[PDB]
């Protein structure tokens, strides 16, 4: 069950997967906007600043750990035929509805696709993956055994393994994820202060305030841009707290 | 060092101080708008149906756990003139400029106030009080054995203890346990659910609803109420979450 894999992205999320990879016994690749080559010698990747180049690699799945709203020019730009081989590709962006169709729409037919969120990453799983939840659609698989050695990786180190459609998960992502960030993100605006005598729940909220905030706003912005439930979970959010907020001025009066 | 401690307002939180109170070995009693025999008897101390009897009672401190919307009713209701002791009064309320206003106002010159705020509740120290925080002000304080034995009974329990004003008090709240309630009870509203995808930060989210939500509209609106710093806070969370918006419908 060891694999080659070769990663598109080597940003914070990459590096995480790439970790748990190397441990695991994986052998790595890893292809990036940015030059990685340094940290890849460190790790042990073999790193190739050309996707090119990358995409002649003997590798048994491709990856693809970029930002959600550089997806389709990241893969509109790879030469898809310098693929030497029928290839699994997976994702892991924070949504699903458009991975999906973009892999479907620009991807070689030939080329499995295994769509997923995993859903933790380095600040919120800091000591290990470990009943944290691994979301995934097998949205076009015809091997198995490498399909199901991949997932493995997750398996074994303890993810809560959620089998869901990439529809269902935006679904309720826009209800979860979406809302959580945003709390998170409005919280930092507000800038809050811990404060010498914080309430339990305002502690936890200092907490996400700063969990949220560790992730880029180019994250934040794909969560909304790229989730059509999105919307009306915003709308939801607004429409609930004026429906506080007058209740509190029928009070005042 | 056991004291004779009366609660006034035998309610979620007057019951939840009063079983810590008991387990101490203080003589309790109460007294309540509703009738709390039962749950007096079963609980083993006296109820007082009405206000004239317990106040002529001995008795060392009144605690005040009414909410903060009714104490102005409540305090100008009490036959204050037969109490036959100067008394120390402590209130519970969760914010303090206008409980130490109005008790320096209509309370008898020579009764004892203490103002406080303990900063958790039967949702939040089921299992003790260690380490929560118990905020108070010594606003009127002629006895301080008596006044320093109602103190220990939170510091004995491992509380962290913090003396401020009840003018900063009011300002922190409304910057902290104010905003928190108004996203809590926001997200009563929506009514969140658990999915079978939650992140961390979700699910703490889905906690902070549920706990929110167990307190009384009535506490939630006394907070803002009778908070002077509330308003713009609710500014802030409304203003922000709109600049939220903004950078994302761009
Ligand atoms: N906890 C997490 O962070 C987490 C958890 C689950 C899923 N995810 C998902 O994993 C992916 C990566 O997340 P992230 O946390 O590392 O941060 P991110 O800001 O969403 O994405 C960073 C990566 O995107 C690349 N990138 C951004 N714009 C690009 C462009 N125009 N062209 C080519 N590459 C571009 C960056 O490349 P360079 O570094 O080379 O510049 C970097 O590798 C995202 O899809 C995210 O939704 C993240
Ligand atoms: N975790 C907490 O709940 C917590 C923590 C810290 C401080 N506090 C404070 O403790 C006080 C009590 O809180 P709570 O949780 O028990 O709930 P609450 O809804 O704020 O207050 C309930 C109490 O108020 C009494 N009351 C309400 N309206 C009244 C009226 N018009 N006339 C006379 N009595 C009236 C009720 O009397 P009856 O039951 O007899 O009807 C009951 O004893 C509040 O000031 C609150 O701010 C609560």
């Amino acid at each position: 069950q060891s694999l080659k894999i070769g990663i598109v992205g080597f940003g914070n999320f990459g590096q995480f997967l790439a970790k748990t990879m190397i441990k695991q016994g994986h052998t790595l690749t890893a292809t990036s906007r940015s030059d990685y080559s340094e940290l890849c010698l460190q790790m042990g990747i073999h790193f190739f600043r050309d996707v090119s180049a990358f995409l002649t690699a003997d590798i048994d799945v491709i990856v693809l750990c970029t930002s959600i709203l550089s997806l389709s020019e990241v893969v509109g730009s790879m030469p898809l035929t310098s693929l030497k081989r029928p290839t699994l590709f997976v994702d892991v962006l924070s949504v699903k509805e458009h991975p999906r169709e973009l892999l479907l729409r620009e991807l070689p037919e030939d080329s499995d696709i295994l769509c997923t969120h995993p859903m933790f990453g380095p600040q919120t799983a800091k000591n290990g993956w470990t009943d944290h939840t691994f979301m995934y659609d097998k949205v076009r698989i015809r091997d198995e055994v490498i399909c199901s050695n991949f997932i493995q990786i997750f398996a074994t180190e303890g993810c809560k393994m959620v089998q869901m459609s990439c529809e269902e998960h935006d679904r309720a992502a826009a209800k979860s994820q979406f809302i959580t960030h945003t709390i998170g993100r409005t919280l930092g605006e507000m800038d809050i202060q811990s404060t010498p005598i914080d309430t339990k729940g305002f502690e936890t909220l200092v907490k996400l305030k700063e969990t949220m905030m560790r992730n880029s706003f180019d994250l934040y912005s794909g969560l909304f841009v790229y989730n059509r439930f999105a919307r009306q979970e915003l709308e939801n959010l607004e429409h609930a707290l004026h429906k506080v907020k007058e209740t509190l001025m029928i009070q005042r009066t």
